């Protein structure tokens, strides 16, 4: 009787999510779903234990069965260390995963009506993608000690002859200086993901950059995504009544400022971190922001939550004490990894299902039933009280129930 | 009979603004306070008449006078050398002004109660400060036609030894490649700027920065802070019961969206544009947000509003279209401007009426009465009408309406 789901693997994690995973496979997924899960550990003493093998383990299953749906993972630093006794602190998951397999990360806000939202007018959520997570991770700093010129050469490998570029004089005193760089392939891979993602949505997308101020570096951008567009895209945008413009940022932002949303944003920035992201953070819940890294291809996916562990609801979990944590992001990592499963193999009955099970999960927040992080969106955390949410639990048992029912109905 | 205001730089700008700046003279300082207006014309045809002189001579007059309030001004590109027929795009003179005075511009958002806030929690504002616009201005950027090796290197004036850094190595294909720098002064100038704006509004001070990631050049402004911190500010930030701490950007945003507001952030960022910041544009019109350049000593000030000219309603004013452009930001650079010249000289007249002038402006907006960036706000832009605001002029004369009303009140609660 249940859905012959197929090949899709799945990525273990930590702390808080790690508990809502196992609630989210009990509840909503394995009552309906039959999979040939390749599964991969990535807890923190697991990947502490294998030395990290297990997280470039997964990501060459991903690349392999097309399928990835993760769990939020711990990235170490230094309390991590002596919290775990870890060996080293070891890189994020995340982004030795993306690196792997060179996809684009593109966020997506889960909408429902009466979680109020930044701007009213935004009737359809803005997907933003960045680039291999910012330059920031493409940078080479150091400290200038006192007064000297800081240069930055290209030497070619045919022996042509070099180029040397004044960064700075430094005349009196010292200061800082570094470098950054993109590699062409890595700006096509982002093209080539980004005009998917708007075909694969029906959405248009919108590259943006500093090209005014940095128009040698931005200016690449901009030629190389136009470039793309112009020889395999145009036609295929415009069939279905989309469209790719570059924008500047300072035009981007007051242009999605004014709009309904519903479009890709292909953001060329510093910082692609979520955390940081002022608009992602003020939303009022990170419980609604997934993610989905896609491919070039567009045939490989890997879906999670944009979100963390929730630590400060796992140290009140580990002491029996109640939580409300957000399933929602962690929910449509599993939907959004599904509805990739079933358009690869046909599969009208998976695509059914986890199109019901996103819908399930916008309607129960609808009718009124909701994590703490959600009625405190709506009246505000101080006037939030016992009664106006659900705890974790709770919100996931209605979830299910409510799925069920969802199901039941669709038989006739 | 009008109040003594003294010794402010003005500086009169272009399209849109320079129109609103002679409404704000007009209607609402002039016909209540006396200057020593010490005035140079910003205006892009006179720039390039002077050659930009006239930029550098203002920057001089704000050193001297310690008070500048400035309109806003075209910043040339080339449509704009084309449009005016200039000699040399000329360089932005925000940024010619704040690089001779070594100051940093805080930005401020004008907050009226009938005006939906972005988050519920803020009851304060929250006031943002950037080094020198931001490390973008201080970039060199290329292309990497193909594969080879992209260096930084450092080499002492000392002849001690040349440091090199391997930035890339371009294996298949090219790509871009760029350096960025900042002086130490510089960091020193934004340290002492909002230390200073911190003591001034007696408000916590917050530096965010990427030092995780970027641990020597993130970290120098990090160790820069909290030198001069510690050396000159600690005892003072005491007294008053406010603090300065450094916050990795990550948790400095987390924090600012739970917080109330009510604090100094410097931050360290790569674009310090006001029209790429998406707060800024998210909340109300960017008509709501002014700006002030303070300077290392806190002593000298230059405000302005943080938009700029509103070339799209000048089109329409130059076509005899009506328009509905807001002049608050640039009446609180008036206000703000007035307000410190008043504090410099303890001229208890004067800040009394910067602040009766900030109060009408409010106050107007909250009863009902605004332009259509406002009004679109409350209603949403498909549902504004005609009826629910004024025009540029309509505006200017109810707020010169209800000074004269505040003014006149304030003299008859008198006795
Ligand atoms: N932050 C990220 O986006 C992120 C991404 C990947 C990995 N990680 C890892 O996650 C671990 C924990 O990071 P963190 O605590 O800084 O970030 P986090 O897990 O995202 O939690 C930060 C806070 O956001 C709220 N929150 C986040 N997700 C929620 C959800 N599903 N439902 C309800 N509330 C939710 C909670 O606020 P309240 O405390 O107000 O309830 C929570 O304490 C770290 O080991 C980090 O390495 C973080
Ligand atoms: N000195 C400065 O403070 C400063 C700052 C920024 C830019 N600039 C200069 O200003 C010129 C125009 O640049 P820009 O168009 O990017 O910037 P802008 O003047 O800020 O205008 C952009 C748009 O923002 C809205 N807007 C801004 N201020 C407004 C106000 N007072 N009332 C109503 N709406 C307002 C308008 O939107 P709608 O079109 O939807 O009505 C306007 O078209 C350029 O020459 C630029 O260099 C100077
Ligand atoms: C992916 C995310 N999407 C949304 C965030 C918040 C809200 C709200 N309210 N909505 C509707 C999103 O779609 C996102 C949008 C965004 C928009 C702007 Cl203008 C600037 C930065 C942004 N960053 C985000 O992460
Ligand atoms: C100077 C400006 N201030 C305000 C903007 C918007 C609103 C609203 N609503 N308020 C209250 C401000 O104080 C500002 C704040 C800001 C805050 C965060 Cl978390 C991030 C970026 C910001 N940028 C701004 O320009
Ligand atoms: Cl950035
Ligand atoms: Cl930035």
């Amino acid at each position: 009787k249940k859905i012959s789901g197929g090949s899709v693997v799945e990525m273990q994690g930590d702390e808080m999510t790690r508990i809502i995973w196992e609630l989210i496979k009990e509840k909503l997924i394995f009552p309906y779903v039959e999979l040939d899960l390749h599964s991969y550990d990535l807890g923190i003493e697991n990947r502490d234990a294998t030395n990290d093998q297990v997280t470039k383990d997964a990501a060459e299953a991903i690349k392999k069965h097309n399928v990835g749906v993760k769990c939020a993972t711990i990235t170490p630093d230094e309390k991590r260390v002596e919290e775990f006794k870890l060996k080293q602190m070891w890189k994020s998951p995340n982004g030795t995963i993306r690196n792997i397999l060179g996809g684009t990360v593109f966020r997506e806000a889960i909408i429902c009506k009466n979680i109020p939202r930044l701007v009213s007018g935004w009737v359809k959520p803005i997907i933003i993608g960045h680039h291999a997570y910012g330059d920031q991770y493409r940078a080479t700093d150091f400290v200038v000690p006192g007064p000297g010129k800081v240069e930055i050469t290209y030497t070619p490998s045919d022996g042509t002859q070099k180029v040397t570029y004044l960064v700075h004089n430094f005349e009196e005193g010292g200061g800082v200086a570094m470098g950054m760089y993109n590699q062409d392939k890595s700006i096509e891979d982002f093209a080539h993901s980004s005009f998917q993602m708007a075909l694969s949505k029906g959405w248009p997308l919108y590259l943006s950059t500093k090209n005014t101020i940095l128009k040698k570096y931005d200016g690449r951008f901009k030629d190389i995504f136009q470039e793309i567009y112009d020889k395999q895209y145009k036609s295929q945008f415009e069939a279905q009544k989309i469209w790719y413009e570059h924008r500047l940022i300072d035009d981007m932002v007051a242009q999605a400022m004014k709009s309904e949303g519903g479009f890709i944003w292909a953001c060329k920035n510093y910082d692609g971190d979520v955390q940081s992201d002022s608009v992602a953070q003020g939303y009022g819940s990170l419980g609604m922001m997934t993610s989905v890294l896609v491919c070039p291809d567009g045939k490989t996916v890997e879906a999670e939550a944009a979100h963390g562990t929730v630590t400060r609801h796992y140290r009140m979990y580990q002491k029996g004490q109640e939580t409300s944590t957000n399933p929602i992001a962690s929910i449509f990592a599993w939907t959004r990894g599904l509805a990739h499963r079933a358009k690869l193999d046909n599969n009208k009955e998976l695509a059914f299902f986890a199109n019901a099970l996103e819908e399930v999960s916008i309607e129960t927040i609808e009718a009124g039933f909701m994590t703490k992080d959600l009625a405190a969106c709506i009246k505000g955390l101080p006037n939030v009280q016992r009664s106006d949410y659900l705890n974790t639990f709770e919100f996931m048992d209605k979830l299910g129930e409510n799925l069920k029912i969802k199901l039941a109905q669709a038989k006739l």
